[PDB]
């Protein structure tokens, strides 16, 4: 409750299946969370406007991802458009919420990727689009890493690179998820293959061991899909640890660490009907 009183609704499954179909009882709901936007006027850095996709769509300071290297004293080369993101029972820095790369920010991209060991992005964009294409075909290098695509695997509803990131002595791997089944209608038949991605990257994240290091989620401006990404997340967690879920309560606590995260009532709606499935389908 720190930028505004968080609230809570806390969902049993019938309610659950219920209120996923209830839109006016969502809205209703959903209108009423606090926005949490930043005043652009906060970021006073000569170059900034060209760091941002959306003028009005930038970081909460106190949860900003700052770039420390090469020079954590100037404002505009640490800053990117970023948010650490708590998950599950608040756990510190489980994902950073950013928005796609534009082409002046991708080495800036990569540099975040670097500093916070991040071993997984999540990309939610369709192949119509914005977003820059921040990797390369192959091989390339920013700032002393070199960034190699070792394998393409096409599934269904996204492609999973493989991605070695070498500087050094020292090398790391990433796997990068784009997603590319993202519905123009939230409809509930539309919620399997979110559903799917969700789980195979927490799956993921588990495999990476004790104290996984940031997972990077972004779509183009970092709160709309991001958001229904991550909250859909904490809830499967909250879901098969409590048998209940709160997300309102959870998108209340993303809105803390990142202003509009879930940015549409069909976005909220949405993160309903998938909760409502994966439900059901844990009850089997």
């Amino acid at each position: 409750n720190l930028y505004f009183q968080s609230m809570s609704r806390v969902l049993q499954a019938e309610e659950l299946h219920e209120k996923a179909l209830d839109p006016f009882l969502l809205q209703a709901e959903f209108f009423e969370i606090p926005m949490n936007f930043v005043d652009p006027k906060e970021y006073d850095i000569p170059g900034l406007v060209r760091k941002n996709r959306y003028k009005t769509i930038l970081p909460n300071p106190h949860s900003r991802v700052c770039l420390t290297s090469p020079d954590p004293d100037d404002p505009l080369s640490s800053y990117i458009n970023a948010n650490y993101i708590r998950g599950y029972g608040g756990e510190e820095k489980v994902y950073i919420a950013t928005q796609g790369p534009i082409v002046s920010t991708v080495a800036d991209f990569w540099r975040m990727v670097w500093q916070e060991h991040t071993p997984i992005i999540v990309m939610i964009t369709n192949i119509e689009e914005k977003c820059t294409e921040y990797w390369p075909e192959e091989q390339v290098a920013y700032d002393g890493v070199e960034i190699t695509v070792q394998k393409v695997i096409h599934t269904e509803d996204y492609r999973l690179r493989l991605i070695s990131l070498k500087s050094g002595t020292e090398e790391r791997g990433l796997k990068h998820y784009w997603f590319t089944s993202w519905p123009d209608q939230k409809t509930p038949d539309r919620a399997p293959p979110l559903l799917h991605l969700v789980r195979e990257v927490e799956e993921a994240a588990q495999q990476e061991g004790p104290h996984c290091a940031p997972i990077i989620v972004h779509c183009s401006a970092g709160i709309g899909r991001t958001g229904c990404f991550i909250a859909t997340s904490i809830c499967c967690q909250q879901l098969r640890q409590e048998g209940v879920v709160d997300i309102l309560k959870t998108t209340c606590q993303l809105r803390q660490d990142r202003g509009g995260m879930i940015q549409t009532c069909e976005q909220y709606q949405f993160v309903h009907h998938v909760m409502s499935l994966y439900e059901k389908q844990l009850s089997h």
